[PDB]
């Protein structure tokens, strides 16, 4: 499913993630956004043979088990497939536990590229939350 900016904050809201080990709510719409642009189904192969899963693109060699991943530690105890469905209920509780692990949002490498520092409230600007 493809969110809208809006209905996505409102369900990560729903879901915990409004400050979540002291991120606001935009840093995580704006996470999934450039990761991948609110669309659930979207994977992502990196070179190491491991693939990235569904909106905030968890990772197969760590997380999540699609059962193609050598090095695999499936830390999540979920399938990679589960991570897109149209319900973020699984990825929210996978990616509740990736940033409390040490690094924050610093294992998304799009946020730290592309979020981090910059104004991200204006990702929820316009949103009934």
């Amino acid at each position: 499913k493809v969110f809208g900016r809006c209905e996505l904050a409102a369900a990560m809201k729903r879901h915990g993630l409004d400050n979540y080990r002291g991120y606001s709510l935009g840093n995580w719409v704006c996470a999934a956004k450039f990761e991948s642009n609110f669309n659930t189904q979207a994977t992502n192969r990196n070179t190491d043979g491991s693939t990235d899963y569904g909106i905030l693109q968890i990772n197969s060699r760590w997380w999540c088990n699609d059962g193609r991943t050598p090095g695999s530690r499936n830390l999540c105890n979920i399938p990679c497939s589960a991570l897109l469905s149209s319900d973020i209920t699984a990825s929210v509780n996978c990616a509740k536990k990736i940033v409390s692990d040490g690094n924050g949002m610093n294992a998304w490498v799009a946020w730290r590229n592309r979020c981090k520092g910059t104004d991200v409230q204006a990702w929820i600007r316009g949103c009934r939350l």
